[PDB]
């Protein structure tokens, strides 16, 4: 409980990348919200990375529209077997359960239209370790928001894979 106690002179809780980024006790920032995507169908995310569409679950939509309403919301894309990065996208319009995926089955409440940042499809250790301990020291659970320090590393850690495999 480093990280939760980590506070700027008013007691408020800051991050430890970014000190000028203030959350709540839950370390999630005001302003820049992180859900992760676990995904297990290649044709699906070949699908999401050609058109910008992506599905949201009934077990996850009410916090991502709560958190689109209130900031900006990202979706970070990992492989459900290896945790392998695929990229990390921008959510830019609300639930539509008119716009689904073919993918898509009952379990899923809408669709939203994405911004592509990142696309790639790589295995980074740190992702990795990140994603394992991301549900309280265990291994994320699909559509869960992660706290503002775990999304600004992993979207760090895609740009500077990508970066390093260009070279």
């Amino acid at each position: 409980s480093r990280a939760s106690e980590h506070r700027n002179e008013k007691g408020e809780r800051i991050s430890m990348i970014n000190p000028r980024v203030v959350l709540d006790e839950n370390g999630i920032s005001h302003r820049s919200r992180y859900f992760i995507m676990l995904c297990d169908n290649e044709t699906a995310i070949a699908h999401a990375k050609k058109t910008s569409i992506w599905a949201v679950k009934k077990d996850s939509s009410k916090r991502i529209s709560d958190a689109y309403k209130k900031a900006s919301v990202y979706f970070i894309f990992v492989a459900q077997q290896t945790y392998n990065a695929l990229g990390y996208a921008q959510v830019v319009s609300d639930l539509n359960s008119t716009e689904l995926p073919f993918w898509s089955d009952s379990s899923h409440a809408g669709g939203v239209r994405i911004k592509w940042i990142k696309t790639c499809n790589l295995f980074s250790a740190e992702i990795s370790e990140i994603v394992s301990h991301m549900d309280h020291g265990s291994e994320a659970r699909d559509g869960m928001e992660m706290m503002y320090d775990e999304g600004s590393r992993l979207c760090t850690l895609i740009n500077y894979a990508i970066m390093k495999r260009i070279g």
